[PDB]
Order: structure tokens, then C-alpha cells, then sequence
């Protein structure tokens, strides 16, 4: 009555704050602890590392231990740092199954001397700390010796003392080997997506309540232009696309539980897997080919169409199917591939009717059309230029900016010269916010349009007021509809925002899928069986044409309100 398992992936998550790490004892005298650990960038892409810790001890630990296991401990970290100095925390918890809290001495002091080389560089950094091994806490201060440091800082996390960490009844085996003076050894081997692996070995002395510990580390096989020989990891911050994936992610969620309350697939439960392309084209083909030899046949996602369309490639190529709930480019659907489905529409079909709406009730005088020189964007401007150009409207002028941009100052300048009263901007809220903020602040009145990719909260949390009177092209108000209150109440009680469209044609996406794993687990006999058939779904009646297009979908025109809230335009 196995899991059946569906890969869902989203675009710059946060993620778990703890992770867990497997510990189990073949022997009385060896503890071995199995780890998952993914670093960001400063760009919000992931780097990705497993991690194998062997514990040697000298006397063989208590039978108690050995019966027990085996046990699980969650730890969350924090790092502030120059290129000279680390500031760190850690705390940890065990368990002996996996569900969190939810929401002669013992030691007090210890100190570090950790050295050694990655690709070659050389560093040596010492420093004192403190902590509490009743509840597992620990904070510590490194000084580098060298100067410098040529290469991230976090790369030495979490290598940065288990004598801190209580077991649930009693000391651990860390604990207990400190008290009774015969201690252990650890040796760590950590292995990277890009091929390169670092090694770290420990020794302590026990000097009363003090623990005095030194780790020599080897780290090889770095790329030269990688972030950790650039200097290119961070601390997790919000980036562009991560409104696009935490509302993927919202309607998943909610769609697998429903399926799983009503009895699964013939009695066998749905199983989410959760991945991360960061919208990236090299980091979706990387999630691809981690896909197919996870044995997974079932792919929710790749949201934007700069990503969707390589890691199609790799599905096609492999056999395994993909539903899109958000890539909006006319080229992914036509190359002639048969295991590529959308549960949103086309950018051709989104342009024109922005071009009639402003042909037939807008009427402005004099119009500047902008985009981001990227697929979608550039895309959607050139359908609207097209249909202004057969309609006869004055367009003053077409220009790309760069994506990242937040000084906009040329752009609002330019629109005041020239006197326009009109913008088409093709692209995502992160610019499209910082251009409404910008030419509100300079006292301009132009009326402002976008597509689908701005109509979001984050639009309305970074331009405010200015946000006011946007005009947008989107899927129809699904959180309106009667027959879908149940659903828009489950989320609300979860604190989450059933507002956004990906919330409802990700539910659509796991609805149709459903319906084909009740015909056949076959990726081709499933695309078969949905290009043949009619779904009901939370958008209606679902249809798709031969290449894996909706048929008869319609964008609407609403007005965007500060609140983040959409009314029909008329
Ligand atoms: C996340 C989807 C975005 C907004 C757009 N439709 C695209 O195809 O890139
Ligand atoms: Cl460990």
C-alpha cells in the first residue's frame, strides 16, 4: 500500500528553519549521524550537500543507547560576519521519532582553533564561547590569524560541540563519555552537487566545566567561479520569485490533503516532494535529472517559462510527465512534445486582449511601452506593440531595462519630458513596484498596465499607495465562486492567502493528475487520456488541444487596489 510520489517545484523558498539529522549505533563503540544541508546565494539559488559524521568512542556506550534507536535531532544555526571575524549560535533538540516540540562537570565555556585549506587557501581562526547542556544551547566568537578570508565564511558552518546536547531521559552518549573522562573521536565527510568534498577531523581536552576543541579541515574540487570561492553565500532572504512559489506551494498543500481525507488513489496516499529551480535555467536542469533518478514519473511546476522550457527537455527525454500551473510562453507547447500540459493559458491570446482593452476603453494619447529583455516580458510587450500597431494608437516609444534595477530615476525623467500619459510594462512585480513608487514620488499621473506576473500582494507591499489604479490582465476571482468556500476557508484557518491565482490552477493541476492515476500510472497513457476527456476541477470544465493547451481560456481586466485586492474593470 506504498506512497505514490509527486515532485512539486517551486522558486526561492525559505524553507525549514531546523533540519534533522539520522543517528544510529552499528556497535557499542560507534555512533553514525546522516545529514542533508542546503546553502543560498546572494542571487537565491541553492547549493546542495549531504553529510556522513563518524563518532569513536573509547569505552563502549551504556546497552540503553544501543536499545533505543534510532533517534532523530533537529538544529537551527545563526551567523553574523566580517571576512575576519564569525559570531554563531546553534540549538538543538532530540527526539525519538520525527515531530518536533511544535509551536566529572558538565560543560560551560569551551574554546576553538579551527584550521586548514579549501582548494588550496590557507586560514586559521581561534576563538571562546559558552552554553547550556540542559537545553542544548551554544554561542561562540572566531578571530582569523591570517587576515582575510578568500573564500565564503559559511562554508565552515555547521562545523563550528555535542557535549551541549541532552538526549530526553538523560545525558547522551556525548554527555557521558565527557563525564567519565574517556571521551570520543569525530571524523565528518561532506559531499557537494558540483562533484568537490571537504573533510573535518576533532580532538578535545575536558579542563573541568571548559571544553578546549581543534578541527583541521580539507576542502577540494571547488569551481574557481562557484560562490564559495567568490564569496557568494548568504542567509536566506525574500527574493523575486518567491510570491510565485509559496502560493504553488499553498494550493499543493491543500489539494493533497483533500485527495488523502477521501481515501487517495484507490486506498494508496498521494505523497508531496518538494524542489527549488529558483526560476534558474542551469538550477531547473539540475532539478530535472535529480527527479528522474529519484524514480519520481509526476512533475507539478516550474513556474516561470525561462525554466519551464529546459527542464521539459529532460522530462520528454525521459519519459516522465509535466503539468505547469503558471509558464505562460507560446514555445513551450509548440516543439511537437507529447507529456507537456498547462493548467494556465497563452501569452498571444494575454497581449490581445490588453491591446483591445486599451483600443476600445481606454483611448490615451501618447504611449511608452517597457520590459525586462527577459521571455515572458519581452514576449507580452511585442504582442501589445503588434495590436496598437493595427489599431492605430500612438506609440512614442518600446525600451528593455534590467532585471535587479531599483534605481528607475532615467526611466521617470524621460516619461515627464515626454509627456506620456500612458505605460504597457511587460514583467514581474519587483520592478513594476519600484517604477509605481518612483513616478507617484515625482508627481507624475500616467496610468500604468501589466499582466498576470505584477496582479500579486507583493506588488501592493512594495509600492503602497501608489500601487492604486493599476490596471492588470489575469485568470477569473476562483476564490469567489461558491462551490469553492470550502477550500477558501481550509487555507484561511492555516493563516495563509487563498487570494492569488497559482493558489487555484495549482489545485486544478493535482485535480486533473488524479483523474488520469484513476486510468493508468503511465506518463503517456495519462496525457492520452486528458487530451481525449473533460475534468471537473476548481476553474470548471478543463479541455486540452493536441500539444497540451487549455481550450476556450479567457484572461479578464480588473483594477488593482493597494489592499491587494482585484475588481472587475467594468
Ligand atoms: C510564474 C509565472 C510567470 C508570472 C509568467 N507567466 C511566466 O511564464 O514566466
Ligand atoms: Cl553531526
Amino acid at each position: 500500500m506504498e506512497d505514490i510520489k509527486v515532485a512539486v517545484v517551486g522558486a526561492m523558498s525559505a524553507g525549514a528553519d531546523w533540519r534533522i539529522s539520522k543517528e544510529a549505533c552499528p556497535n557499542g563503540k560507534t555512533l553514525i549521524s546522516t545529514l542533508k544541508w542546503s546553502y543560498t546565494t546572494g542571487d537565491g539559488k541553492r547549493y546542495r550537500s549531504t553529510a556522513r559524521t563518524t563518532f569513536t568512542f573509547a569505552k563502549p556506550m551504556a546497552a540503553n543507547y544501543l536499545k533505543n534507536q534510532p533517534m532523530y535531532v533537529f538544529r537551527r544555526t545563526e551567523l553574523k560576519h566580517s571576512k575576519t571575524e564569525m559570531d554563531f549560535k546553534e540549538w538543538q533538540k532530540a527526539f525519538t521519532d520525527v515531530v518536533g516540540m511544535d509551536e566529572a562537570s558538565l560543560p560551560a565555556t569551551h574554546e576553538l582553533h579551527i584550521f586548514g585549506s579549501i582548494n588550496g587557501v590557507g586560514f586559521d581562526m581561534v576563538g571562546q564561547g559558552s552554553g547550556n547542556p540542559n537545553v542544548g544551547y551554544e554561542e561562540l566568537n572566531l578571530k582569523s590569524t591570517k587576515g582575510e578570508l578568500q573564500f565564503s565564511p559559511w562554508i565552515l558552518v555547521p562545523h563550528i560541540f555535542h557535549q551541549y546536547l541532552p538526549y530526553p531521559d538523560g545525558m547522551s552518549p556525548f554527555q557521558a563519555a565527557m563525564v567519565d573522562g574517556s571521551g570520543y573521536q569525530v571524523h565528518r565527510t561532506v559531499r557537494f552537487e558540483d562533484g568537490a568534498s571537504l573533510t573535518v577531523n576533532y580532538r578535545y581536552t575536558y579542563e573541568g566545566s571548559h571544553i578546549k576543541g581543534e578541527a583541521q579541515v580539507k576542502g577540494t574540487g571547488f569551481p574557481a567561479d562557484g560562490p564559495v570561492m567568490t564569496n557568494s553565500l548568504t542567509a536566506f532572504h525574500i527574493g523575486p520569485v518567491t510570491q510565485y512559489g509559496d502560493q504553488e506551494f499553498t494550493g499543493a498543500e491543500q489539494a493533497v490533503a483533500d485527495i488523502n481525507a477521501r481515501g487517495g488513489i484507490k486506498g494508496n496516499k498521494l505523497q508531496i516532494v518538494k524542489y527549488d529551480d529558483a526560476c534558474d535555467p542551469k538550477q531547473a536542469v539540475a532539478v530535472a535529472n535529480r527527479v528522474v533518478n529519484d524514480g519520481i514519473k509526476y512533475v507539478i511546476g516550474h513556474l516561470c517559462s525561462s525554466s519551464a522550457q529546459p527542464a521539459s527537455d529532460i522530462y520528454e527525454d525521459a519519459g516522465i510527465l509535466m503539468i505547469t500551473p503558471a509558464a505562460t510562453a507560446p514555445e513551450l507547447t509548440a516543439r511537437g512534445y507529447q507529456l507537456i500540459l498547462r493548467t494556465t493559458g497563452l501569452d498571444s491570446d494575454q497581449g490581445l486582449t490588453a491591446a483591445k482593452y486599451i483600443l476600445e476603453k481606454v483611448k490615451p494619447q501618447r504611449i511608452a511601452i517597457v520590459h525586462d529583455k527577459q521571455q515572458y516580458g519581452e514576449g507580452l510587450a511585442r504582442a501589445v506593440q503588434g495590436g496598437l500597431k493595427k489599431g492605430n494608437a500612438n506609440v512614442v516609444f518600446f525600451d528593455g531595462i534590467t532585471a535587479g534595477e531599483k534605481d528607475f530615476s532615467t526611466l521617470v525623467a524621460r516619461l515627464k519630458k515626454e509627456n506620456i500619459d500612458f505605460v504597457y510594462y511587460g514583467g514581474y512585480h519587483p520592478e513594476m513596484g519600484q517604477i509605481l513608487r518612483q513616478a507617484r514620488a515625482a508627481g507624475l499621473k500616467t496610468q500604468f498596465m501589466g499582466p498576470e506576473g505584477v496582479a500579486n500582494v507583493s506588488l501592493s507591499n512594495i509600492a503602497g499607495e501608489s500601487a492604486e489604479g493599476l490596471l492588470v490582465t489575469k485568470p477569473k476571482n476562483y476564490d469567489q465562486v461558491p462551490a469553492n468556500k470550502h477550500i477558501v476557508d481550509a487555507v484561511k484557518a492555516k493563516k495563509q492567502d487563498p487570494s492569488g491565482a497559482f493558489v487555484w490552477t495549482t489545485y486544478a493541476a493535482l485535480q486533473s493528475l488524479q483523474a488520469g492515476l484513476n486510468q493508468s500510472d503511465d506518463p503517456a497513457e495519462i496525457a492520452k487520456y486528458l487530451k481525449a476527456n473533460s475534468v471537473d476541477t476548481v476553474m470548471g470544465p478543463l479541455t486540452w488541444d493536441e500539444k497540451g493547451d487549455l481550450k476556450g481560456f479567457e484572461f479578464g481586466v480588473f483594477d488593482w487596489h493597494a489592499n491587494g485586492t482585484a475588481t472587475d474593470a467594468k
